[PDB]
């Protein structure tokens, strides 16, 4: 067998059937004779290729396979890899290299020092020392991306390798199963359960790896048994809990002092599936107040090591959430009462307040909608105003890197064809990966893109205002016609300058058979 | 003085007055109180920011300064850095880091292991160990980018550093001058000159560092004295010689065997300012034929070390070209005769042959036009059909990384406001950095963008056809309306479906007062 | 031809005829059929292998070739590589890798991520992508080590490559000549010469690259014409000037404030072949005083970029020293007067003062002796008390890394068989690379090793005393019998407990036909 044949067999035997790509000449010997059982999803720039694969992997809860062109294609994807690293996304990134005979002389399209290029944003990065090694290297890449803590990996392959003979012992790779589905040993788990049962005022904090594990329902059971309030850890890349459940208390502020103040009076704080903590603004103070102790359950040794406080347990989030949910006592305390609905903000017949937009989306969207957020000045409002009952209902760029939501929303919609995806994206953010719209049009992936157009980088302006920073350049982005950009890439486009038009545009988008972009005129910040 | 004040003084004292950027929160303390004598050029995505800075640096022959946001912004620029590395572009890339107090915990927007992120595509990469060190680190970055062989460098700065007190000894940095303007010692230069004077049939090969050095006119004198034919080294990022001078022989094919065959019968081949050689296709054979020896003059030790044949001298291209041009004898051989004009290809009243497009551009464009090429299947035609008399008249992505020409054409036009820039870009290539159009519109930088629309990745299809590679996915890019994309970003747009319309569109574009995009319907390959 | 045959031919054609090594199984296919015209120098640990090669390369002024075993052997050499980096030593370090078929599975003796292992202490680090590429990679390694600024490089080779067929085009590598023998262009050199001619009170500072270039005699002519005092730059790895010439002023103190004070009143300070500056102690103050400006000539862009003050020129030290020495005017100022001889320190009939040891070495050693220093608390005394008239007469660990002088002294003695090498090494320093003594015994390389035994890490104790640092552990090294260690490795050994015995021991050592170790009882600090 050829390296090509053997590698596609390994991929299908390991459950991979889709290649997200932007092709090039070093990759043609891989992509030729493309197997009939595989599908190729083209995007026009590599940040888009990786963003689409990333949303697809996060929503499908399985690895996604990517093929890019040498150094320049890999390099165009590195901002996307920064997000994938922080969201633990299992991405197998492959890139074609020059023929082995011309690497030394550095022919055009040589990826120099290739394994170093994507570092430090990958778990594993490698170029094989021979063609026959390629299937083994691919196997090692698949398992490195898929084992906890999941994350992106990188494999560089010289283009002449694909047609060479494969090692006949490569078949032992095809059906390997690798498990990291582990939980704390019985004795120490009994100790943890006793600490939770004994707490007078426990609190629970959940992060993105809960939603990645589909541990959401077990976390609901855990919170109900402990009669405990539940927050989402700051800078949240995913939504790990039903946002109108009585225990839910919302998104934590991303500040040291704000979080210790929030947790004051809670004797035991159980954090599951989050870093401790993804702070953002510098809000110095106590990490925890006297009387509070913290216990973190994380799938990632790096998270356990870097936490500035608390104990930690490194284990699988699905297995730990299920064990805790089923082992803890039912507390005799009263169940927390649900937060009230957010108030309607005053809205005239002109430009839309973001609050109005979220309230209208919540009123009209199906109950199993999936949202993506890249509208950076409106995140708090979004979290308060969208009832997200189900797992897999929210995605936000995990490293704060813009250019994620537009392509990711297409990958999520591909992963979840029966759940309407609605991406809410600022006018600034929309540009970073604008060309991803073309992939939605070409494959008829019916994502709805809601562009919040306020003319400025609003979160940055707000932050400049707080700093009393004067004379900062580059904060305004006037003069972009998003309906024309959508037309440019073949996507139906609508505009909403007021609430009447927003309602009508949403009704039309929701009944459409393809992707739709709605440009919404929102109030200046 | 503050680190902020001291660093802007160092920048202006070292000739830097423009910041190319896409801003973020880690950068606000740098960008605040932005000095009145500086200008900020915003672009909407970081590949565009760096591409614009890169064209500006290459055309101005001086370093360009860039400011990006942490890891995600740096990562979005890494494909652009792959080109900048291969073109020796002097780029000072700065990125903001989290406040020093939250780096350890990996707060959101921490650039982890920051100096490793852009490697291996930078000459130098660093994050200072203290705020007071920032001006010294910036000084070291400026000189590392600017010394031969020039190239991109990277500096990561924690956002809290800018407001701290600067080291009072930082003033010694402000006026430092560093020279790499060197040439081979007299004795060995005399030996080289004697070898050239003695050659029976010399040939000259010139690469991009000739145009970077503005050594073009000296190379003309050298070729006239030696009565030698002149080729441009393969995969050419720049044009180093007047393309209708009698000695000119065109772009070399990027193949080992093709080049040795081309050079057969030439006893001494003098290569100046090029790698030996930037081959592309794998065309195995002899590196040189018997009877040919090669001498390379390069500014880059890495080029001298990796050449598979020939002697080499590592020195400044400007100084060596001037010395050789002035020291060699006038040969009694006959001057080479000019190549004939290329023939007119048959053209009907329908879609345009690329040859027709280049002939029409050559007929109408000013004699001091500057061209950029990212129309990958038409490069040979372009080189044959455009008379480029002057230095600085051609740019092509030096690493083959698409997404260069559209933003670079804006930077070149900014650098050369009295030379009309015309970027010829394929419909595939146009998407990678499409949002750069907005910067042309906003700052009214009057670049003309000619989009060659044939609906496909034509160079890849052609290469697949040569490989007899069947069933390759992802080669077609139908359904893009480039006039709508131009409208989206505020750029006047025209379409040319036939020659009459191409002529009219060019006449209108050439008389326009702002940027213009022309979508040209070209023949399918 | 085989890769083995082709690679040894490339080595001999490039002037390499000696392999310094400690062998292993990954290297056996390289070392088998070892050519009759080559010689192999074994050392018992890899810090010793590299130290011996390093002294040999520095003294011979040509590259040295090293062969080590995989990761563990490379790793044992990395302290030695830290020194080689700072001394610009041209070392070609090769290490054997596992067979290509077992790299992926990480068999025992796989060098994982091999090219990253020696970074950041090498100029170039690589593992070839195929066996046929090995000769080209070796060629690129040879030129990278040998081009200015010279330095160590690293090549990892899978053991199965050596027996494979070589590329038939590899012969073009054999005779390549690469020159970096360059100097500043005429116009700017004329400007520099005029600045020197015009100076009222110039000073000259010389570093190790002067001695590496054998530019010492040209620097003498330059100093005589300018009638200028000459200092050696701080932390000196080599001696660049005759130490009893009338212009000589000694080793500069390694402190910022001390150096600006020393240079006060000098209007132009010309630094040649040194970093600006290799400070050591933290002695904050002005980098230069008002009235002093600095001009650095360096072969190393990194040195020019990082200097905190002055102008710089990046060029070959040999070519620049020769041009300056021959172009400057003879000043009418009076020639500097020679420093007086150092005084005799009072010495009783007991333990030796280091001053007594150096005075006695100076009295008895031949005028063309070569000294090495790794007696860290006595460096100033050594520089004052040894008349070193000739180039290549002094070596000190360029990164301050102990374990250099003992092996390096053996390599220097191998390079200079007619100059008596005398290594003066502290009792602490002697242990780091003690096993190197065996190589001197086995090959009868007649180095003399003078062990200064004061029982303590004296420089560290002194520094602790200055810091008023109490209760520092680990400063004493009692209970080492260096005559027994010398006997252990086959080297004749002598002891000197007083001056009578020191004189007798030196007389015996100087007349010996093999290596000799003298253990000298020196005064406690
Ligand atoms: C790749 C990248 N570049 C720059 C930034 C810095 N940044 C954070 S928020 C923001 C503005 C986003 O503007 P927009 O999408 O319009 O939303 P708004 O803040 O107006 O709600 C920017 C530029 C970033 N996070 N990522
Ligand atoms: C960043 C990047 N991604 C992918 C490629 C691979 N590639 C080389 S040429 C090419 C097609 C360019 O198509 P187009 O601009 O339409 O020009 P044409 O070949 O049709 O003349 C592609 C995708 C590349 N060189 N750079
Ligand atoms: C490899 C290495 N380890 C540790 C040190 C730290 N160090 C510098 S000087 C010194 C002591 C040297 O003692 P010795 O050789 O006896 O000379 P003395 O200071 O007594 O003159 C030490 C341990 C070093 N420079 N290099
Ligand atoms: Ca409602
Ligand atoms: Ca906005
Ligand atoms: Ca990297
Ligand atoms: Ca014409
Ligand atoms: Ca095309
Ligand atoms: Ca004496
Ligand atoms: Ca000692
Ligand atoms: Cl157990
Ligand atoms: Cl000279
Ligand atoms: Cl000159
Ligand atoms: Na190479
Ligand atoms: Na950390
Ligand atoms: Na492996």
């Amino acid at each position: 067998a050829s390296v090509h044949g053997t590698t596609y067999e390994l991929l299908r035997r390991q459950g991979i059937d889709t290649v997200f790509g932007n092709p090039g000449s070093n990759e043609l010997p891989f992509l030729k004779d493309f197997p009939e059982d595989f599908r190729y999803i083209l995007a026009l720039q590599e940040a888009c290729v990786v963003g689409i694969a990333d949303g697809y992997a996060q929503a499908s809860r399985k690895p996604a396979f990517i093929n890019l062109h040498s150094a320049a294609g890999t390099g165009n994807a590195m901002g996307a890899l920064s997000n994938a690293w922080n969201s633990h996304s299992p991405l197998i990134v492959t890139a074609g290299q020059q023929t082995r005979a011309m690497i030394g002389v550095e022919a055009l399209l040589t990826n120099v020092d290739a394994a170093n290029l994507p570092r430090p944003l990958v778990k594993w990065s490698y170029e094989p020392a021979s063609a026959a090694e390629v299937p083994h290297a691919m196997s090692e890449a698949i398992h490195m991306a898929s084992m906890a803590p999941q994350g992106p990996v990188y494999l560089s392959v010289p283009y002449d390798d694909w047609d060479k003979d494969a090692d006949p012992q490569s078949h032992h790779l095809f059906d390997r199963h690798v498990s990291s589905s582990v939980r704390l040993n019985d004795q120490d788990l009994d100790i943890l359960v006793k600490a939770l049962n004994s707490a007078s005022n426990p609190a629970i904090v959940l992060g993105p790896d809960v939603d990645a594990a589909n541990a959401n329902a077990d976390c609901v059971m855990l919170a109900e048994r402990l009669k405990a309030p539940v927050w989402v850890a700051p800078s949240a890349p995913r939504c790990p809990f039903p946002t109108r459940h009585p225990c839910f208390r919302g998104l934590m502020p991303a500040g040291i002092a704000a979080i210790s103040q929030l947790l004051e009076g809670h004797d035991v704080v159980l954090v599951i599936g989050a870093p401790v903590f993804r702070y953002h603004q510098y809000d110095p103070g106590q990490y925890l107040k006297p009387g509070t102790r913290l216990i973190s359950v994380t799938c990632d040794p790096l998270e356990a090591a870097r936490a500035p406080m608390g104990d930690a347990i490194v284990a699988d989030i699905g297995a730990m959430a299920s064990a805790l949910a089923n082992l803890v006592e039912e507390s005799s305390r009263q169940l927390p009462t649900a937060a009230p609905e957010p108030a309607k903000v005053d809205q005239d017949a002109g430009r839309l307040h973001p609050e109005t937009v979220f309230d209208t989306l919540n009123d009209m969207a199906p109950e199993n909608a999936i949202y993506l957020n890249e509208s950076t000045s409106t995140t708090a409002q979004m979290w308060q105003r969208l009832n997200m009952r189900n797992p897999g209902s929210y995605y936000f760029c995990a490293a704060g890197g813009l250019g994620f939501a537009l392509p990711a929303a297409i990958g999520v919609q591909l992963a979840e064809p029966e759940r309407q995806v609605i991406a809410v994206i600022g006018d600034g953010s929309a540009n970073y990966s604008i060309s991803a719209l073309w992939t939605a049009a070409q494959y008829n992936i019916p994502t709805i893109f809601v562009i919040m157009n306020n003319g400025t980088y609003g979160a940055l302006r707000w932050f400049a205002g707080v700093l009393e920073a004067e004379n900062v350049p580059g904060l305004d982005v006037p003069g972009i016609d998003f309906r024309a950009l959508a037309k440019g890439y073949g996507v139906q486009a609508l505009k909403a300058d007021n609430l009447e038009q927003l309602k009508g545009s949403l009704q039309e988008a929701l009944s459409a058979k393809g992707p739709v972009l709605i440009e919404v005129s929102t109030v200046s910040p």
